[PDB]
């Protein structure tokens, strides 16, 4: 990782946060602690959280995600390249107003995706339904739409352009360049 | 590998099915097609099915399991060694009065023991908990004993000697010898 | 790991301690010199504790825990992401009125879950048998329960959500923001 | 790789089972095969079971054990090589006064020797104390030797010479060959 | 791991030495190291050796004793999590006086646990129970009981709570807090 | 097969490492032909490099338990049991083929606590001394030989085991 | 393995024996008993012996040729392919006058070809030297030549074709047919 | 059984590699035919990639050592020691169905000090000229052309394994 | 590993050297490394050669032992732990009167031992090198224990364990140290 | 690896370079930079080249051979533990005079160790290569070229006393005297 | 490495760059990175390219040879050990008068070596130029026919200093300076 600060740390400066790749309990709170600092440097800054990401680790999002809502700043988000599972679910839990996506990223959401006595599977799919309905709830919260089309949506994997992202309610603008 | 005289061959002209080892599909549709042969060879004399099984597919057990009740001889039922979860199903399935067991063998029951999208996983979930629910249905009966006794006599492995077996209504008799 | 000083030595500045992914000796251990280092810098002022574990080792979560017993400090615990069977037992050991979790994290908590001669395996199910009976009166005493309650509640796996986690008296409050 | 005369099949109307390595329940049931073939085929005459064994499962042992008692011929048993685990609890269960040893052989008893949830780990710890138990008592009255015996022999593995092992109660004779 | 000086080497200022996971050459000459070092700097100062082990090899465990006994300051020993094996050696070879352990201690102690010519197995079978009837000796040093208890209760794994140490002397005190 | 055909004649092959199933199967073709025929010789063939101690054992017992002499000749090798089981033989019948080896060595292989350890390793030092008394009644030699010859590989011609006393004669051909 | 018996058991009738392959314990007893056995079923006919072998272990080996020297028919050799090693000892052994290859065959003799204590490695060097003198020694005798001249020629490998090894002495005739 | 069956008519397959083991098994099939027949002609059939130059050369030997003319048929293919096999079938006898491919090619090792690698270089190649002189024999052309003509893998058809020499004529059906 | 300098570092400024773990190439030339330089910084000083090994590669352990001999410091030895095969040697080659033990440490000697092929000739070439090593370290042995090589032949011959009090009555070492005080 | 600057480092200060383990591309040039170092460094003051390896790559030992040759200080060459193989060319090729092997040293001399075309043209650069490496160490030790064919058909182990009358070394240090 | 400035550092300050081993993107991209660099700090001194590589990937390899002949600075190239394959191709790159050997290095040069039937065909098209251009851009740096490239390249080709610098493929033999 090339030095200047290694590059990360020098677009941490200007309150940009990555996610890059798989959402794992050590990236996620990598990122948490990123936004923490963030806040505590100046909490009257927005940060942005720039999300290139397939996805991953359901608790380990939900982590971010309860910071992204807990800090005094606006977390706002940007889809480069992709956002899906997890990674589309973040990204529709920026600050509305303030979720985007490049031209060219592409956003898929679909349900969870994944050994005992038959007691133990039944807690288990128990409680991965309530996971796939929370999600299901949260994320109408975000596009503001109804459950039932999230339902729908989710069943399999839903792949969308920018735009349709934009018309389903999961960012608020596609950013062509600065102007 | 196996003595000439073969020796389970021999033993079939006894009428003696064995089921050793872990019920699968092709263990399982053998003892099937060995009961279906001794039922074509004399409908009228018993069957003696001995078992030293740890259990195995549930599926292979319910193929047993029906045609022992399908056919008319009697299916005679030993424990030698061991019946653990559907060999003890089995056991406990041959005609009652005459379901055995030598003295040192062991019986243990319990509840089945076992990836893709959550509606899968809640399909494949609900399958499971129906069979466990049916097993029970099936052994309560077996053992003319309640339902609520078999639920909570298999929620953990539940391991019996041969009198306990009895006590339970799994077995009939305790064989010492002849 | 991004540098500011890196992002976590900067965090523990303001006496922030995170606890993630699995509980081992070495991860027990390096919170347990967080823990030190932040009472010898100042022994009156509260320790704010991350926890995002699944579980993991009874005796490192234990070195943890009678250490969040023994210094001075109050530790404040905070459940993100999840707090799952040791994870679970140290949030609900921090300082009772400062045990917290965010409002999507869940809770689990279960009976502890792992060779040789018939005694050497008589005597680690006694031992295992002993350490179950000490985390269900311990976890009781955290809750405000009966050990009955305790003793139920974790013969399997049991999810909780954040209010459920504060009903069952595991935390005190849960933070919105 | 066995000769015909196989040697086996051959030797099986003299009355001579075989136990050899590990008592498996593949190797087990083919006893008990065995055993109740020769019973059908002259339920008046002895069987000579020749056993060289480290031992195996314990329910499987249980399959002959129980077999040997159940089957109306006295059951003979005879250690060639070693005698071990499961292999010295079937050799002391053969028809006392017919239990035998070669010179050269080797006995071995031992208390039984082997993950989940604390309660399922506490179900098959007591599970194996009982066989531990049940294997003890069954043995001392092999030997006719008492329950407090058996327990304190086997708490580690104790190897007996042919002589030590008649001493002990677990055969009857040492066979050196047709004479004795 | 975290920079105030990383955090075990400031500890090490305070004289606090850690022992943690299994006892090798490697980690116990780290701990010898360390010992040496807290000596030149101040011979007249007590150390304190905190354990968290399961045990491991029995010659990199006499290195870690033979110091402790070596150097002039006290070495005191504190058991936290669990000292087993080895680990429960070196913590019940702490100063007289200054062995302790924390409340949910655990403490294990056992005999010793494990190819070539009879000749041979016969010879490392020798070292093996030499070593078996030195640690018994020198636990019941420590411990102030007889030869003929340790070799009772060492037969086996022997689990101890913290007063169950504390009363057969393998330590001195149960430490609760500062207090 | 070939090898049926030559147990008609009581020929019995060792061939390989001693195991429990083939020392086991060689006892089987002996207690055979000692019921096909109780009065007349077995020859027993050993090409071996050794192998189990228990497994030797019991072909050994088996050799000296039934009724036939049983002569034996080694061919390529007879190496520890293999040439254990070849000193065994009927004394007088016991043959090597002239470019034959004979390899004595004392036994050679644990896992557990140092109790356990000390038990198997009391096991092994027994088993070292009964082979080296069983191998001094098969040579006619002091217990005191036959422990400084097995310390370490002892590597013989068939010349060398026939004074050894291993063996009987070696055979060129069947002028004895 | 067609049917004709087996086609090998089918040429042990005309008295053919095959070695193919390595030279291995359990390959060389093969050869052991066949020889046996012809000798057995007629001790005064020539058996033929054709070997397509690389080589392999020489006590294995030694076991086949003490076997062609003891039995009372004359063991002619025939080389196919090739006889390297141990495969080139045997077919030198063969009765002299009947040792024979076919005329695109290859010979390769060379000296033997191979853990623990310093003890232990200088006796197992000293007997693999015992082994490379004899060797030597007994291919001089076959070959007709002095020991020094084996001693010279095997100390790295040395292949031949059928006319060198006819020359060095290794066989009698090469044929080309009947 | 089908290939005892077919052993009853004088025909024997190589089919696969050529290895010791495969190349022995014809060998024995083609002494036991000598043995009950040594007056008619036999059939091998060869469906090969090649092998052991070793191993080919037993089978090769045997052919010109046992009194039947042993006439060779390609199907499927005859590569590398199987194309060599085919074409020292009883000159007049070699033939391949239409669509067989033939394919030849110098030797080709898959997997010491260096005197032992010298020793063994030496030795492929008085392999390799040899291959080359039996081959140019077998095709009735000059050596000069096998050994341009084996320097890389040379693949060819029915029609041009005939015009080279390798077979002496196509067989499309039983006339 | 802690800073204070790092931890080994340090030490090393008190001219102790540590050799921890099995002989290699790799971890012999790091000892001579540092022989080297506290020779080249205090030529006139003694050094502290602290040895907790199992043993390893003979040739490695002649690179350091060529080392304490050539250079111009008294290398005094200390065993912790153990000194195995080759980690032995080297505790009994340190200077004489300065070679140390722990009481807890533990001294295992024995002969050549290889573990892991060619013609008879080459293995004839290598045993014979076994044995000449095999020899010479005998030789070397009997030299720093100021014995017989009659004793360390027969002495070597299988593994042979000893502790601290008898590695110094077989003169393997001088002292063993208690504390400072047993100085 | 101490610090004192690391140990090597510190070391090259002193004008020492070491050759440790099997000779790669990789370590023979290490070994090739650090000679250039030292010459610009110091073009006029000698380099000592400590040599401890069991040999390796032909070619790569050639780099370090030339890198030797071509610069301006004198390459000092000391064989501690062992040189075999390319590891005693290398030290036989030091500057004549101050090539030293310390007493309990070994030096070990030998030979070097697709289509039948493509194994014809290895095979043949390797015997250019042993026919080279004969000649330069006969050179190296101003001995005759047959007599270097001859003893390095095999492995040829020889004591430092050994290699000194061979004329592979000059001279056998005990210590600085 | 050692740190004096790691020691390839510290050499790279003397304008000189190391291609050591397999000729990757990795191992290409930094001599490409350095030759940059060192035309960024002074773009009319010569930069000195030591080589000892087996070669590798060709256009990796061709990374490095525009970038020498794209930037201001003559590159000097030095075989030291090896320069084969691509390694030698970037050797005869050098700027004329400036490449040079080491006495006792080795020059090896070699033609290219390593779906449906449409894509094999289309990667053998693709191979069979770049073998064509390497010969074409060979040939060029060694004054040298084409056609002496291609018969010459057929198979694996060893040459001493002497024979690669009568070839045209570098200029001068140090033993040392000039």
């Amino acid at each position: 990782v090339p030095t200047v600060f290694d590059i990360y740390s020098r677009l941490l400066k200007e309150r940009i946060v990555f996610l890059v790749g798989p959402v794992t309990d050590e990236s996620a709170n990598l990122v948490v602690a990123q936004l923490l600092f963030l806040e505590s440097a100046n909490p009257d800054k927005d940060i942005f959280f720039y999300i290139n990401s397939p996805g991953g680790s359901v608790t380990a999002g939900m982590s971010i995600y309860d910071t992204m809502n807990f800090i005094k700043p606006d977390v706002s988000t940007l889809c480069l390249g992709q956002a899906a599972s997890m990674g589309a679910f973040l990204l529709s839990a920026g600050e509305k107003g303030k979720r985007f996506a490049l031209p060219n990223s592409r956003i898929m959401i679909h349900q969870p995706l994944i050994g005992g006595q038959a007691s133990d599977i039944e807690i288990h799919a128990r409680e991965l339904l309530k996971i796939k309905e929370k999600l299901n709830r949260l994320m109408a919260k975000h596009c503001d739409r109804d459950l039932a089309d999230l339902e729908r949506d989710t069943d399999r994997d839903n792949f969308m352009s920018a735009e349709e992202a934009k018309e389903y309610g999961l960012i608020d603008q596609i950013l062509e360049n600065r102007a």
